[PDB]
């Protein structure tokens, strides 16, 4: 219901690594995956980490239709690229 | 996208217990939470376990509108009650 973004992460096929987190904004979702990347150690290295080591899917809350919309991993990764280049 | 149900579980306020799972049916989602209950040990005991020890929220995929609809914990627990009484 409330949470703007629900993030679904996993490391390979291990069901024990399937961790979800709730975020009040896209910024908060981006800071979370940068956090995952930082604690488990460049744009190319960041993208490859989320293509080979971890997998992630954002579910974005559509307030008008009271529904969660799944978005592609590349959508969140592209927005993260815009955060990392600015900061 | 594909997964009929996404289950979000947690044990208290610990972010490390926030585990998600994907299910092809409501039956599969029910067998999963019965599994959680069985491995962490009656209708009254089952309901109280999911009201005090673990918390759970099902996200049900609406194929026509390509969206995940969050449902109340009681909705899944009520359906689980119908599975446990029959079996």
């Amino acid at each position: 219901a409330e949470s703007h973004i629900i993030l679904l992460i996993q490391q390979g096929s291990d069901p024990k690594t399937r961790i979800w987190s709730d975020h009040c904004s896209l910024r908060s979702a981006i800071e979370y995956i940068v956090g995952v990347y930082q604690t488990n150690q460049d744009v190319s290295r960041f993208f490859n980490f989320f293509d080979e080591i971890y997998d992630c899917v954002p579910l974005v809350y559509d307030r008008h239709f009271r529904a969660y919309i799944p978005h592609e991993k590349q959508w969140l990764l592209h927005h993260a690229q815009e955060y990392l280049t600015a900061a």
